[PDB]
RNA sequence: AUCGCGAUUACGGAU
RNA sequence: CGCGAUUACGG
RNA sequence: AUCGCGAUUACGGAU
RNA sequence: CGCGAUUACGG
C-alpha cells in the first residue's frame, strides 16, 4: 500500500494530461516530477512535521513551467522561460478526527472549484472586484 | 459585475454546505465569512499584488473552524475549540497569458482532486509514505 | 444574496418618495445616493470591520439635506447650514449569533418607531422634558 | 405633554415584548432600562447640546444585553455575558424647520426598515456586497 | 445595475476590437485590463475622490501598449516594446448636478470626435496651427 | 493643413449646440472659447512639446461651466463652485507612427464613448460600483 | 492646492 | 525559510 | 471640530 | 509576516 504514486496534475480531457511521477522521499519530503527534461518539469513536494505541541503542519509545493527553447551561440537547449510557485501550509491541531480532516479537504476543493471567486480571478490575471 | 460575491466552501451535497459571504474589503484584502456567530465562523481572505518587477503574488488563506460550546462559571458562549490555517502563495510572472493561468488553476485542482496523494493524506491525518 | 441595492430611504406614500441608488463600492465602503447634485443629495454609507479580537463595528452614516426653502440645484452656502448628518456605530461582540443580531435590529427599529420619545423629539426641534 | 415617557424597544408582538422607562435625567441625560437587575437591563440614553453657534446635536446610545447566569465564588449572580454598544449622533443645522426634522426622522425609519439592505446586512451577520 | 463592467476600448469595427474587461478593485482604484499577459495588456483605471470639502475629483488613465516579442537570454517573451500614457484629472464641484455632469461627458466626447482638431492633430503627429 | 478651426464642442443635435472657437495663440498654446464672458465659457486649450528624449506629450485643458440655476452674464461667486476642469496629458513615445497615434485616439474615444463605465459613473454622480 | 512639471505610470518632483 | 503562530501578526 | 479611532460605553485616544 | 526568491533557500 502507498500514496506515495504518480497521478495527475493537469487534466486534459484523457489527452495532453500532465502526469507527475515519485522521484525521490529523502529527509521526509516527497517528490514528484513529470517525465522528460527536469529542466522543463512539473514539480510538486510535500511534508509533514508536528510543528508544536498541538499541530501538525503541511508543507505542499509545487512548480508549473512555461516550456520554452533557448538558444545561445547556434546550441539550444530545452528549458523553462520561467516558472509559477505555489506555495502552502495546512496546520491541523491534532485534536482532528478523520472527519474533521475530511471537511478541511472539502473547503480546499471548494476554494479552488470552477466558477469561484478566487480560481476565476487568477484564471484571468485579475484580483477580487 | 463583481467576482466579489458568495460561493460554497464546503459543498455536502444541497444540504449542510458551508457557504461564505464577502464582508470587507479593506486596504486591498478581500475577506469571506460564513454565517452566523463570528466566532465559529469559516474565513476566507484574498489579495494580489506586485510582488517584484516580473511578478504578482496572490495571497489566500482560510480557516476552518472546530465548533464548539464554552461553559465557564455557568456561562455558554459559541466558539471555536480550536482552527486549521491554510496559508497558500501563488507567484505569477507577468509573462503569463490567460492560458498560461487557466493552466495553473488546473494544476491547483488536480493537486487536491480526490483520490490523489496529497488530499488523501490530509484526509486521513496521514504523510506520504 | 446581494443586498448591494437601491431602496426607499424616504417613504411618503408613493408620491414624493426619496429612493437612494448605489452609487460607489471604493474600499469595501457601500455608498447610495439621491439623485441630485452631491450638495443637495440624500446619502448613505455602510461599513463592516473586526473593531478589536472581541468585536465587529458597522459603522454607517447618513446625510440628509435641509429642503426648506431650497433653491433646486443652486449653490447654496454655507455647506454646514443646508445638511444634517447622521452617524451611527453599531458594536457587536464575535459571539452574537443570527438571532442576536435580529434582536438587535429591532431594538433599533423601536428606538425610531413613530410616536417614540427619541422620534418625537428630534421631529419637534426638542430635547426630553 | 410631555415625551419623557416609556416605550417599547423591542416588538416581539405583545409577547416577550422588551418595553424600557424612564430612569433618570440627572446631569441632562434622558435615560431608560428595562424591568432588570441594573446589571442585565436594556439601556436608552438621550441628550441634546448645541455643539456649535449653528448646530444642535443628539447623542442617542443603546445597549442590548446577553443575559446570563453567572457562578462566581460558588454564587449565582444575574449578569451580562456581553453587550451589543449603538451610539449614534445627529448633527442637525439651527436653520431646520421642524418639517425638515421630520425628514430626517423618516430617513432613519427607512434606513431601518425590515427588507432593506442594511438591517438585512447586519441581522445576517455579512456585509454589504 | 453595477456600471464595473466590460466594454471594447478600441473599435475597429467587430473585428481586432480591443475589449477591456473589470480586473481589481483593490484600494478603491477601479481596473480594466485586456485578455493578454500582464506585460502586454491595456490597461485603464479610475477612481473617486473628494478632493476637498466641495470638490469632486476624478483620476482616469489608460495605458496603450505597443505589442512585441523580445529574445531576453536567447528566450522569446511577450513583451511592450512602449507604452502610450493618458492621465486625465477631471474636478467637479459638488454643486454640479446630474445635468451639469452630462454636460461635462458631452465636451468631452465632442473634443475627441473624428475630423475636430485635437484629434485631427494627435493622429498625424501634429501640432495645432 | 491648418486645424486651428471652430469646432463644436457639445453637441445637441442642431439646437442648443455649443460652439467653440479660436480665442488665442500666445506661446504656441491654442486656445478656443465659447461665445460667453470668460467666467461662464466653455473653454479648450491644447499644446505640445517634447517632454523627454524619447517622449512627446500633449497636454489638452476644458473649462466646463456649471449651467443650473446660473445667471447669464451675472457675477457668480465662488468661480470654485461655478467650473469644472478637465487636465489631460497625453505621452507618447518618439517611435508612434500615425497608425499608432490613430489607435490612441480610438481609445480616447472608446473609453468616452455613451453608455461605457467612465461616462456613465461622471454622468450620474458615480463612482464606479 | 497649482504646475504647457518628469516617469519605467496608482509613482516621484517643485512652488 | 519542510520557521512558529492566538493567523493579513511575529522570527 | 473631524476620525470606515478603541472601549469594560455619558468614558478614553488622535489629528 | 497581503516579506523577496533562481523555490525545501534567504530576510
Amino acid at each position: 500500500a502507498s500514496n506515495f504514486t504518480q497521478f495527475v496534475l493537469v487534466d486534459n480531457g484523457g489527452t495532453g494530461d500532465v502526469t507527475v511521477a515519485p522521484s525521490n522521499f529523502a529527509n521526509g519530503v516527497a517528490e514528484w516530477i513529470s517525465s522528460n527534461s527536469r529542466s522543463q518539469a512539473y514539480k510538486v513536494t510535500c511534508s509533514v512535521r508536528q510543528s508544536s505541541a498541538q499541530n501538525r503542519k503541511y508543507t505542499i509545493k509545487v512548480e508549473v513551467p512555461k516550456v520554452a527553447t533557448q538558444t545561445v551561440g547556434g546550441v539550444e537547449l530545452p528549458v523553462a522561460a520561467w516558472r509559477s510557485y505555489l506555495n502552502m501550509e495546512l496546520t491541523i491541531p491534532i485534536f482532528a478526527t478523520n472527519s474533521d480532516c475530511e471537511l478541511i479537504v472539502k473547503a480546499m476543493q471548494g476554494l479552488l472549484k470552477d466558477g469561484n471567486p478566487i480560481p476565476s480571478a487568477i484564471a484571468a490575471n485579475s484580483g477580487i472586484y
